[PDB]
């Protein structure tokens, strides 16, 4: 029912649904199986980096995950997405696990989008670099969770620190994000989030995502491990 | 989540999204882009008719667009009506305004609906010329209102007379229409309405719609402009 | 909005919507237009007996129908179902009547589902030979009753046994049954019927299907006829 715009941050290598068989950086449009995807050197306990960059000049949506004394991961896909999203939106962070577990933790999270008219320009802007245990600016969906150590949890963490399996969650921003009206000849966005991704054993499991979707949503059922709390199914 | 089959009247070239660059008339079947459109000569502050047919026999639906001591636009697309929509639906006459203002006078709207089955017919008729305040065989929605000069006005309209930008109304017909079921050998249905499109500025905006819906339709959020009031995205 | 995967027995061609111009066994994704057909001699008023076999390993669906002293109709095609369905889903038996009449009676049914993980299996298995009024396991919907003769009727039946027509009726199994969660290295059902079809008339029309649908699941409207009960329109 809803529709999902999503840059997806990939840990496992789901082969039976689309996926490469190494951990991937992808562009997801309605769809798990991505539609472009690149070679990613997933880094077990590092703070990583990601940038997502989109304008409607471009219609092109752009992502680079980097590691400090490291690799770094570049996707970009042809979208238009004042054709494929409605007028308003909601942007947010979702994450997974499965069997294999990984802590989904984000340590910052700051967003901007513009919308220019045709005659000064429309913008919001929000930075976080503390989370907060009463942090009424967010929707926290299924297991996630703001304040331990000052950060956002979306994945389902123990009282020692160890990953919990079989978790999903999402944060939303409350506002929600104007990218289109009749009016308009440019729209924009950035997003910005630093994550930490670590796991005691040798595998961790499908990872983070930042997603745009319609303002009503919410988890779908059974979107736990492969499908990334974005997808009902693996079409 | 609504399965829409409209014909539209548009006045505005969205070529963004799909429309050629002049103003059209097109056939809609579950997409604003259309599936086949003809150059139409919009006429500023003039009276035009609508005329739509379709039969199952046939498997096309048709529609002309005429103007006085004027030019005629004429469409026709091959198209199985039963296969794409429930046995049951709901008739209406939809508009939009975006940035650019328009009227979305109707002065006059009639329906007819043939239904037939093995071994006479099954028919609803409906005829509207004036159109009253208390209106109980329609269902309002939007920004649609009825009894200003006996007429039907679509889009917002201030108290002088001059159309207001952003604005977005539908009508729709009280008692459902039956379309198919498993007895039947033809089905047929005969749609016409007089329309008044008016605009002070260069450019009018986007213009009005007859479609076919399923019992329960509602204006989607943000169908405002080049959605013309029947679609929730521009897929 | 629900997906539907079916194993159909169709007694009615219906070449308008893609049917072949016999009785034939079909397989259903998503659409009534089956993705596989094969050839199916009807016989009315005897016992029949349908086999739905699936794993994910062969990655096939596949369905024999038997009559005894009789032809024995066989259907296979290629379906990855954790793909196309959620992790939850219902199983059930779906039957409708048009204009033309059938009895869609169940004598018995039978349905087992595996679930092996990393690790010995996770199973269900139920088993009908006798059904009664007060039936707690079940699911009824529609025109549906259990109880007669110890039979499920999923159409409308009069008091001295005649079919009744422009009937819909489905019975859905209590539990939830789980098809996939990502520790899964093979899932596997094994589905089982036996029905009774008897018409007056020359013409039987449209027959009984089994369907995998997601938890929520409830008839279509208009549903009734060429439609199984399954598919809101005919896409
Ligand atoms: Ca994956
Ligand atoms: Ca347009
Ligand atoms: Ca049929």
């Amino acid at each position: 029912a809803d529709t999902i715009v999503a840059v997806e941050l990939d840990t496992y290598p789901n082969t039976d649904i689309g996926d490469p068989s190494y951990p991937h950086i992808g562009i997801d449009i309605k769809s798990v199986r991505s539609k472009k995807t690149a070679k990613w050197n997933m880094q077990n306990g590092k703070v990583g980096t990601a940038h997502i960059i989109y304008n409607s000049v471009d219609k092109r949506l752009s992502a680079v995950v980097s590691y400090p004394n490291a690799d770094s991961a570049t996707v970009s896909y042809d979208v238009d997405l004042d054709n494929v999203l409605p007028e308003w939106v909601r942007v947010g962070l979702s994450a997974s696990t499965g069997l294999y577990k990984e802590t989904n933790t984000i340590l910052s999270w700051s967003f901007t989008s513009k919308l220019k008219s045709n005659s000064e320009t429309n913008a919001l802007h929000f930075m976080f670099n503390q989370f907060s245990k009463d942090q009424k600016d967010l929707i926290l969906q299924g297991d996630a969770t703001t304040g331990t150590d000052g950060n956002l949890e979306l994945t389902r963490v123990s009282s020692n620190g160890s990953p919990q399996g079989s978790s999903v969650g999402r944060a939303l921003f409350y506002a929600p994000v104007h990218i289109w009206e009749s009016s308009a000849v440019v729209a924009s966005f950035e997003a910005t989030f630093t994550f930490l991704i670590k796991s005691p054993d040798s595998h961790p499991a499908d990872g983070i995502a930042f997603f745009i979707s319609n303002i009503d949503s919410s988890i779908p059922s059974g979107s736990t491990g492969r499908l990334l709390g974005l997808f009902p199914d693996a079409n």
